[PDB]
Parts: C-alpha cells; sequence; structure tokens
C-alpha cells in the first residue's frame, strides 16, 4: 500500500557523514519504502545510469549486434585508465565507459533516441542538449521512483524493444552473485551540473521474490563513491533482504 | 593440444580424494588437466544433464520461460529444498530432480534422442527409462566432452533457439563479483558405480573465458563441497581468479 517512509535508514547515511535517499520496491507485495519520500521524487540527471536505456536502444536498432562485439578505443587518453582499451558491452558497462556509449548515441541519432525514450516513459523524456551528452549535462531528468518504474518493465521484458535486447542488457547489468542473492544494477556519478550526486539502481533477485532499488546521494568528491553500494546494502541487511 | 599438469594433484590429496580437473583457455585454444586418461573417461552425467534437459524443455515449449512455476507434487523427499514450488532458476540451483523428470516425460524418448544426437552430447545413448536415463541408464560423457558441449552453449551454436541458450546460461549463474563470473552446474552420481561428483561450467573474465569440467570419486556425500573447493584451488593456482 502506497509508500512508507522509514527515516531510520538515515542513520547509515549519517553514520558515514552523508545525505541521500534509498528507495526499495517489493515485487511480490507491490509495496514501496524509503527513508525520504520527497528526495525519492526529486528528478536529477541520470549520468551513467543512462547506460541501461542507451544499451537497450543500441541493441534494438542493431548499433550493437551482440555483447561480444568489440568497440575499438579511439586513441584519446582519458583520466579513467580502464577506458583506454577495447571493450564489449559487458566490460563497457562494468567500467562505465562513456566514450563507447557516446558513439552509440551519435549512431542512434536524436530522432530515434527521443522516440524510444518516450516509448520507455523514461523520466521527463527530454533529450534537450547535444545528442551525445544530454544525459550528462542536457535536459533529461529522472527520479529515484521513476528509475524503479523503468527497471520493473525491464525485469518483465515489457519495454517496447525486443525481448532479446532486454535479456542482453539484463545479463550486462550483472554485478554480484552468490548462494543467497543476485544483484543486477548500474552506478552513476553526475559531476557536470550541480548537485554532484552518485547513483545506484538495480534489483536483488532472491529465490522467491525480487526487490528493486534506486539510491542517490550527495557526492562532493570522488572519494565517497564506494558508499553508493555500501550504504544501500546496509539498508538491505536491515530489512533482512540479503543476509 | 592438451597439457598435463600433475601439480594439481596436491589439491586432491590435500583432501584425501582423487579425480580430474580439465581447463580450456578459449582465447588460446589450449586445454590442461592433471590426468589425461580420466579426462577422457565417460561417466553418467547425473544432474549435469539438467543443462541440456533445460535447453530441450525450453526450445520445445515444455517450459515457457524462467518464471513459470512448477508445482510441488506433494511427495516429501530426502532433500528438503525439493519439497516446495520452483521456477527454472531455483530448480537448477537446488538440483530438483522431480521437476526435470517431468520435463523428460513430456519431451518423450523420440525428441530427447534427436536432440542429444544434434547436440553430439556424450555417447548420444538414451537407453533406459525416459525419466532417469541420466541417473542409471546408458548415457555417458567425459570431462572433455562436457567442455565441447559447453563451448557450443557459450557461443549459442547448439541446434536450439538463441533464446533457449541465453535462458539456460542465466539459470547456470553461480557466482559473480568484480573479478569473475562462474556459470556452472553440479552433479553427484550414486545409483551406479563408481560414485562420483561433477562440476562443469566456465569462468568469464573481462578478456577471456576458461571452460572447466571436473569429476572426483565421492564415496560419501560429505565430500560434496570438495567439488567447488578443489576446482577453485586449481583456478587460483593458474591465476584465473584471485
Ligand atoms: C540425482 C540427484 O539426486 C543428484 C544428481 O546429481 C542431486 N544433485 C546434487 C548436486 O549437488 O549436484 C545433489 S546433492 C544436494 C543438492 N546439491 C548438494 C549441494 O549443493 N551440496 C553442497 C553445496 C555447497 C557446499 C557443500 C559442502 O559440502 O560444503 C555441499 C546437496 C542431489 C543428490
Ligand atoms: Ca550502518
Ligand atoms: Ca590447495
Ligand atoms: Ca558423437
Ligand atoms: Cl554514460
Ligand atoms: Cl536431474
Ligand atoms: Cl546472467
Amino acid at each position: 500500500k502506497e509508500w512508507q517512509e522509514n527515516k531510520s535508514w538515515n542513520a547509515h547515511f549519517t553514520e558515514h557523514k552523508s545525505q541521500g535517499v534509498v528507495v526499495l520496491w517489493n515485487e511480490n507485495k507491490q509495496q514501496g519504502f524509503t527513508n525520504n519520500l520527497k528526495r525519492a521524487n526529486q528528478a536529477f540527471l541520470p549520468a551513467s545510469t543512462f547506460k541501461i536505456p542507451n544499451s537497450l536502444i543500441a541493441l534494438d536498432l542493431g548499433v550493437v549486434k551482440d555483447e561480444h562485439q568489440v568497440f575499438k578505443w579511439d586513441g584519446q587518453t582519458r583520466d579513467i585508465a580502464t577506458w583506454n582499451r577495447d571493450h564489449n558491452l559487458i566490460t563497457a558497462m562494468k567500467y562505465s565507459v562513456v566514450p563507447v556509449y557516446q558513439e552509440f548515441a551519435r549512431q542512434i541519432g536524436e530522432a530515434r533516441m527521443s522516440k524510444m525514450l518516450h516509448a520507455f516513459d523514461y523520466g521527463n523524456e527530454d533529450i534537450s542538449g547535444n545528442v551525445d551528452s544530454f544525459w550528462l549535462d542536457g535536459g533529461i531528468r529522472i527520479s529515484a521512483t521513476e528509475q524503479i518504474s523503468f527497471l520493473r518493465k525491464l525485469y518483465h521484458n515489457k519495454l517496447h524493444v525486443s525481448e532479446r535486447s532486454q535479456r542482453i542488457v539484463k545479463q550486462a547489468m550483472l554485478t554480484e552473485a552468490n548462494g543467497d542473492y543476485i544483484i543486477r544494477a548500474k552506478t552513476g556519478y553526475s559531476t557536470r551540473i550541480e548537485p554532484k550526486i552518485g547513483w545506484w539502481v538495480g534489483w536483488v533477485e532472491l529465490d522467491d521474490n525480487v526487490w528493486f532499488f534506486a539510491m542517490n546521494m550527495d557526492m562532493p568528491t570522488s572519494d565517497g563513491l564506494g558508499l553508493r553500494q555500501a550504504i544501500t546494502k546496509e539498508v538491505l541487511k536491515q530489512e533482512k533482504i540479503i543476509p
């Protein structure tokens, strides 16, 4: 029923001297939960979490033929050392390799990008800036609860792209697996336009249920980046979702 | 070509056991093993047959997809995890035999045999009962024949739909972290001597995949964790995982 606040989760933010929101959705029970109902609906730039729809679109249109296709380094040295090599969809996702996804966006084109985001009902559906950086510094915006809504369609293969493309993106989202749970998720870090924030959105697969999640948090500097996952799983342990 | 590495035997004798580990570097097209004869010895697949059984069930529509629930038939059985409802993901993770015995009966002897010929799976022999031939019938498969089958699956080149193979590989997911992904399936063959345990699958890296297939003697069920334990120590020794 509706969305419950639960500001006790704030203690793991203040624990690590931080402020942000965490939003969970129980798929069996169709109930929501968050430490901050109003930050849950604040729309921000998606930054690198835009790689989920951008991969879906690129795959649906044939810009990416499969998760094995190699995407050649263009030769510019960039600060994140892992970007300066060849990549496929899996590794490009894993290392949030932006130049590979900018090339996808150029090849997709503004018209086909905008059409597809409307068909996804993705955030505010506005791609106002340049075609290869609007999700980093242009007009698009999405809330935490709007991330969940999108992810739920992807889990059920209900987005208007091919089932095969959704399966592949779901394979590429794989982050962690063990006897107790599977995590498919994607990080982000919006630096170009204030407020500097870091994202983590995905879902937990259990034997018998699925818990979707989406968090964001103030990220003045790059050294607090690990608290995106770390805090989220502290919430997850508290609600006994993961051991 | 195939290289023998007897130093791996330390991790078997560490644990009062004997068996074979087989590794295949996909980038370099070279395999390795601690025992070349055992590597090519054919045993019953036991529950590693759930990989092809799943593929045929999905390709023929016996299973719609990975979320379709399979009803507990009521009967209580030794392994507690079996006595509940399952989908494909959990039926594999817990090796729920009754669910797969049901798949096989609906697949039928004819289609099951045609598929195993098209998979070139082991000795391609399904003599015995429709619902148990992989436990106590005629089918046999070696560690190196498991590798060959799994490489086709990795590349989607088995004579079934791409969708089927993708789904089965999702269901094979076992472990994942920042360093590696293991997709794999266990087995434990007791109905016919020699009693043995299986672990077959592969390790995905950023830039390579290592296929593995191991089996070991398994006199009691208390050694079953050695399947993963011993494999992982070979992988550590070969610097495939940290
Ligand atoms: C024909 C079937 O009856 C037989 C087919 O090969 C079943 N398949 C399996 C199997 O595992 O393949 C089992 S054993 C049971 C389920 N899996 C074991 C396990 O995960 N054990 C486990 C898992 C993790 C750690 C440890 C340990 O000993 O430390 C042990 C416990 C069944 C008898
Ligand atoms: Ca805490
Ligand atoms: Ca050892
Ligand atoms: Ca043959
Ligand atoms: Cl990006
Ligand atoms: Cl089975
Ligand atoms: Cl997967």
